[PDB]
């Protein structure tokens, strides 16, 4: 997160860190007791090793009683994920067991009505991604409030040139923005999960290249079937 | 609503007024494009007449551009609802057509994870019910912030002595409370629907007799089956 602030201790209990051999790789959001939503491009770059999910954490390096690591039994793609759609694709991670819930670990309901978030709405993005362009990695969870950008403006030739489809949404990237290591993390509006960070190799903090989040309402039926 | 204040007009786009022969009878909450959640008893026990649900309203009498009346195609009470109890006091009403969504009309996501809300949590209840012990009714929507009360305290012999099932929850009622006409309406915590105001004769604003709300998380499977 660029131009953000350190989040409050464990104020976002659905927040997950998808890890690769014990190192933060991408964000994730706990969506059921045994399921975490993340970005497919995340698991693709998952080096060669043990993928695990860290729940109940604030600080990545300090011991905390709510911190718990789970193994991923499997990762379930959706119907039209292919070579070329992977940048903005979702992935459902199934934990080795049901997560122990409490004040520092709790699923977040997601939006199930396919209707766009009104432009200008302030949504919260959290993550342990890059904090400056030089690559400073934070220890504690960061977050920022970003206004939703209307798709029309996001698709201008000067911005994303028609690449933003009905399954994606944009947020302003004027200084404040999500970046490298924030992908797979939540975009929450009004206490409801509306999108998932799916940055890819996008430049950060450039107002002309707004942040991209794939809309979870678009995949509600699919999430439903796999969780049931 | 007792000890509340007038809610900011159309700030709660999911609020519905279940009406009987043109008058407000119960509160309700829009949970899908064509479905409204309410309390079974509030409807089932009343006098005969035409049932309609009013969406996009603030004032019950003044014309407003977002206001729309919908007929009900059918009502699906919970199967275990009985006239001699307040358990399973949920009712699903199917609108004659899909509601026209917009800034003032929008469904509210509900809790699907079974879980209890942490005691002390501040939840918002809104409704067109009685504003005083005399039985005065407001023209505009009112709301009040209530802290959730743990089940053990609520089940004390001095409070609701055993009556509160695992699928019921309470909220404090010390001079602030939901009351007659508020039944069927939403108890919202953190932007997500957690409870539905239960029907049942009970005094209002008495701190010794807390407000009882039906926990929607315990009925997720049933709700899902009717909405499919």
């Amino acid at each position: 997160i660029l131009g953000g602030r350190e989040a409050e201790a464990h104020a976002r209990p659905y927040m997950a860190s998808v890890q690769l051999n014990g190192a933060h790789l991408c964000g994730g959001v706990l969506v059921a007791e045994q399921w975490v939503l993340s970005a497919a491009h995340c698991l693709e770059d998952a080096a060669d090793g043990k993928v695990q999910v860290l729940l109940g954490a604030h600080s990545l390096s300090q011991p905390e009683p709510s911190k718990r690591l789970y193994d991923v039994l499997r990762a379930v793609p959706h119907p039209d994920s292919q070579p070329d759609t992977i940048d903005h694709d979702l992935l459902l991670l199934q934990l080795s067991e049901k997560a122990t819930l409490g004040p520092a670990v709790r699923p977040l309901p997601w939006q199930r009505v396919d209707r766009d978030v009104a432009p200008g709405t302030l949504c919260d993005v959290a993550g342990w991604g890059i904090v400056n362009h030089a690559g400073r990695r934070p220890d504690s969870l960061q977050h920022v409030l970003l206004p939703v950008l209307d798709r029309a403006t996001c698709n201008r030739r000067t911005h994303h040139d028609g690449a933003i489809t009905e399954r994606l949404m944009c947020a302003e990237s004027n200084r404040r923005d999500s970046c490298k290591g924030d992908s797979g993390g939540p975009l929450v509006c009004g206490g409801v999960l509306e999108g998932v960070v799916t940055s890819g190799s996008r430049v950060c903090g450039n107002r002309k290249k707004p942040g991209i989040y794939t809309r979870v309402a678009s995949y509600a039926a699919w999430i439903d079937s796999v969780l049931a």
